C-alpha cells in the first residue's frame, strides 16, 4: 500500500542467494526476489531485525522466527557483526547496492498531536494483537497513519499521528492565505532541537525561518491565547556565534527580546516567546521545548571588472554609506547588492582584496533589524560576521560593511567613512 524506504535483502557473497523466513526457519535463497515478504528485511527498535513475511523477528545454535515481544532469547543483532554471525550460524550485503549491514539503521519517528506528547513511534507495535512495523490507518476511523508510542496499544494506549512527507498542508498545518506558507505549531510535544529538527525534516517541511516582519505578525498571530516557548530554525551551531537559519533563509530580519543573544557558550538554539510577545532568545538546544515548522510547497566601461552579467568597481574614497551610495548613483549604478557566494567571493578576494572594510549598501535604515538592499533587490542571503548585526552597545547601527579576510558583514553607524563598491 505504503513505501518501505529501510526495507533490504540480506544478500550472501559467500554462498549465492540472499536470506529468507519460510516455513518457520530461515535459509538462503539463491532466487532472491524483491518482491517476495520472505525475503525482505527491516531494523526495528532494540537492534531488532523484523522480517515482512513472518511478521516476526530473527533469534537464536541456530535461527528462528520469533514474536518481537519476546525479548528474552536474543533478538540482540548488532549490523558490523551481523555477517559473521551468519556465516557462523547457518560475504553478506545488502542486495544489489552491494553495500554493508549498517546502511540501513533504524531511525526515530516523532508523532504528531495524539497523548504522547511527540515520543517515537515503538517499532514494531501490538495492535489488536496483530503486530505491525509501520504506521497504519487501521483502527481510524478518518484514514489517517498513526502508531502506537507503547509497544503494546492495549495496555498503554500511547499513540500519535505519524509524520507524513506531503505537498500539502492537509490537516496539520495552518496557511497563512496571504503568503501560502504552512505552519505546524507542535504545542503537546516536549522535544529537544535536534529531534524537533528531526521532526520537521520528516515531514518533508523544516523548522520554522521568520525572514520578515509580516511573518513575524502572523506567528504572533497564531500565538494569541497561548503561553509557550518554542523552538525555532533559528541556531548557533554550525559554526560559533554566527547565527543560521536552519533551513537556509538569509538572516534577513532579527526579533531578538531586549539583551538576547546571550549565553554564547551553551546556549545554542533559537526559541520564540508568546512571554516576549513573539521575541526570540537562544537557549540550550537539549531542553526539550514545543516546537514549530513550516513549508512552502553588454560588458561594461573600462575601471569596472564583469561578473555574472554584472558590473563592479572599488570607490577608494572615504566617505559615509549615504555619500557612497551618491557616488555609486553618479556612475551607472548602486552600492552593491550580494545575491551570491560566488559573488561575495569575487567581491572580497578580486575588488576589496587589502582594504579592511567597506560599505556594501545593505541596510536597516528603514525599519531597525529589517535589512534592506539600497537598490530595492530581494535581500536573498546574507553572511555575517558572528553576534552580527548587534546594533553593537545599544547604538543605531543602520549600514552594512564587508570587514576582514572572510567578507562577512557588519552593521555600522552609517556617518563612518568608508570606503565602498558599485555593480550596474
Ligand atoms: C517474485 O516472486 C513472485 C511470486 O509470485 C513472482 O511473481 C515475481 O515475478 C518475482 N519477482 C521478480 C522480480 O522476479
Ligand atoms: C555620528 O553622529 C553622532 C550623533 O551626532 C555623533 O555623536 C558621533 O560622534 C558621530 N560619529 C562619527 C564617526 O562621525
Ligand atoms: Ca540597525
Ligand atoms: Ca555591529
Ligand atoms: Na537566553
Amino acid at each position: 500500500a505504503l513505501p518501505e524506504p529501510n526495507i533490504f535483502l540480506i544478500f550472501s557473497h559467500g554462498l549465492q542467494g540472499c536470506l529468507e523466513a519460510q516455513g518457520g526457519q530461515v535459509r538462503v535463497t539463491p532466487a532472491c526476489n524483491t518482491s517476495l515478504p520472505a525475503q525482505r528485511w527491516k531494523w526495528v527498535s532494540r537492534n531488532r531485525l523484523f522480517n515482512l513475511g513472518t511478521m516476526q523477528c530473527l533469534g537464536t545454535a541456530s535461527l528462528g522466527m520469533y514474536e518481537c515481544d519476546r525479548e528474552a532469547l536474543n533478538l540482540r543483532w548488532h549490523c558490523r557483526t551481523l555477517g559473521d554471525q551468519l556465516s557462523l550460524l547457518l560475504q553478506w550485503r545488502i542486495y544489489g547496492s552491494e553495500e554493508d549491514l549498517c546502511a540501513l539503521p533504524y531511525h526515530e519517528v516523532y508523532t504528531i498531536q495524539g497523548n504522547s506528547h511527540g515520543k517515537p513511534c515503538t517499532i514494531p507495535f501490538k495492535y489488536d494483537n496483530q503486530w505491525f512495523h509501520g504506521c497504519t490507518s487501521t483502527g481510524r476511523e478518518d484514514g489517517h497513519l498513526w502508531c502506537a508510542t507503547t509497544q503494546d496499544y492495549g495496555k498503554d494506549e500511547r499513540w500519535g499521528f505519524c509524520p507524513i512527507k506531503s505537498n500539502d498542508c492537509e490537516t496539520f498545518w495552518d496557511k497563512d492565505q496571504l503568503t501560502d506558507s504552512c505552519y505546524q505549531f507542535n504545542f503537546q510535544s516536549t522535544l529537544s532541537w535536534r529531534e524537533a529538527w528531526a521532526s520537521c525534516e520528516q515531514q518533508g517541511a523544516d523548522l520554522l525561518s521568520i525572514t520578515e516582519i509580516h511573518e513575524q505578525t502572523y506567528i504572533n498571530g497564531l500565538l494569541t491565547g497561548y503561553s509557550s516557548t518554542l523552538w525555532i530554525g533559528l541556531n548557533d551551531l554550525d559554526t560559533s556565534g554566527g547565527w543560521q537559519w536552519s533551513d537556509n533563509s538569509p538572516l534577513k530580519y532579527l526579533n531578538w527580546e531586549s539583551d538576547q543573544p546571550d549565553n554564547p557558550s551553551e546556549e545554542n538554539c533559537g526559541v520564540i516567546r508568546t512571554e516576549s510577545s513573539g521575541g526570540w532568545q537562544n537557549r540550550d538546544c537539549s531542553i526539550a521545548l514545543p516546537y514549530v515548522c513550516k513549508k512552502k510547497p553588454v560588458e561594461c566601461e573600462p575601471s569596472w571588472q564583469p561578473f555574472q552579467g554584472h558590473c563592479y568597481r572599488l570607490q577608494a574614497e572615504k566617505r559615509s554609506w549615504q555619500e557612497s551610495k551618491k557616488a555609486c548613483l553618479r556612475g551607472g549604478g548602486d552600492l552593491v547588492s550580494i545575491h551570491s557566494m560566488a559573488e561575495l567571493e569575487f567581491i572580497t578576494k578580486q575588488i576589496k582584496q587589502e582594504v579592511e572594510e567597506l560599505w556594501i549598501g545593505l541596510n536597516d535604515l528603514k525599519l531597525q533589524m529589517n535589512f534592506e538592499w539600497s537598490d530595492g533587490s530581494l535581500v536573498s542571503f546574507t553572511h555575517w560576521h558572528p553576534f552580527e548585526p548587534n546594533n553593537f552597545r545599544d547604538s543605531l547601527e543602520d549600514c552594512v560593511t564587508i570587514w576582514g579576510p572572510e567578507g562577512r558583514w557588519n552593521d555600522s553607524p552609517c556617518n563612518q567613512s568608508l570606503p565602498s563598491i558599485c555593480k550596474k
